[PDB]
């Protein structure tokens, strides 16, 4: 059950060529010899891919490319020029002022191919970015963290020194202001979302609780 | 004092082409077409680019760049393409299923060619700059450094530039005023120092000292 691709290709030595490349690329290459046998199989048996040789000039690789879009959504790949191998640029060691334009290579059509074919709280941490039923939140790193931290642990009294200490662990954190500032700040964006709901509760000397449901991370 | 840019083509059409296209984009193009003649053309005219075709006879480019490396580091790009097919796909429609397959164009190489290659603020693109060198400014720094360079010699109170930065969409931090104030000068500082950017007097407001700000 891998992907299979159509190489609709006339010369043989290339076509068994593109097939070698694709079948190590844990595809499931088929070659066609042109013509007439092109349509009925991509009728009957689709592919996933269709690489297509226009032989240029020609016009008859483009008229056969036109015919197959018309009844499919099937994407092809339409070659351009002769696909040809550079084993010269094999084991060749690339400095830092060294650019090399990628080739006419059955290695970059392979490349290609692969390329073609490929709890109302929601926290993302590798982004940095918070949602309360769907509509995002415009945070600071700070009302961020404070976010993240009260509403992992809900119900959960996190004193003013804790969360200045869950602060303090997260760079990308710099603050001028006090916990009593951001977790106003975080309830007042909120509240915006919502103001039917009781997110933060503040107890003084004692700490600030998160009074909603568990935020879901991802 | 423009990039000189040797090409290394034997085709002359892709090379005259190279050429245009090059000079097109500002830059200084040099046309070479014998691989004997490159070598000593790098010691005595070093170009600051090599547009290097990997396929020209006599002989092979990749021993031709191994030499060049030896006593440069001048960037080096390795070309194996041609021309550019148009008319035969002049019109047709590409769709998101669509993909052309097809060799890089001499429009594409000038284009990776590119890439490879006092006080001014830009307002569109929010960026500002000292004596050639760009600043790196948080949005609140870019906006106390506008309003203070604009009129220099004008007080400003921190509850006015406060009024400054709340107006300004771009800002969300949570660091106050005078830590703004003394981050912004201590890049202006890195650069040049010496020169009196941004005066700071409490209860009375912060003053920008220098020249006029050069906008856009």
């Amino acid at each position: 059950n891998t992907p299979r691709i159509l190489i609709v290709e006339d010369e043989p030595k290339l076509g068994q060529l593109l097939i070698d490349y694709l079948r190590a690329a844990s595809y499931a290459p088929t070659l066609i010899s042109h013509g007439d046998q092109v349509l009925p199989y991509v009728r009957q048996t689709p592919p996933d891919l269709i690489l297509l040789d226009l032989m240029l000039p020609g016009t008859d690789g483009l008229m056969l490319c036109r015919e197959i879009r018309r009844f499919s959504d099937i994407p092809i790949v339409m070659v351009t020029a002769k696909i040809e191998e550079i084993d010269r640029l094999l084991g060749l060691e690339i400095g830092a002022d060294d650019y090399i334009c990628k080739p006419y290579s059955p290695r970059e059509v392979v490349a290609r191919v692969k390329t073609i074919l490929r709890s109302p709280l929601i926290i993302d941490e590798g982004r940095f970015q918070a949602s309360w039923r769907g509509k995002m939140l415009d945070l600071t790193p700070a009302e961020f963290r404070l976010l993240k931290t009260l509403s992992h642990e809900p119900g959960k009294v996190f004193s003013r020194e804790q969360l200045l200490n869950h602060l303090y662990d997260d760079y990308r954190v710099v603050t001028d202001r006090t916990i009593d500032s951001h977790i106003k700040n975080l309830r007042r964006k909120l509240e915006s979302l919502d103001a039917e709901q009781s997110f933060i509760r503040a107890v003084y000397g004692v700490g600030y609780r998160w009074e909603a449901d568990a935020c879901r991370i991802v």
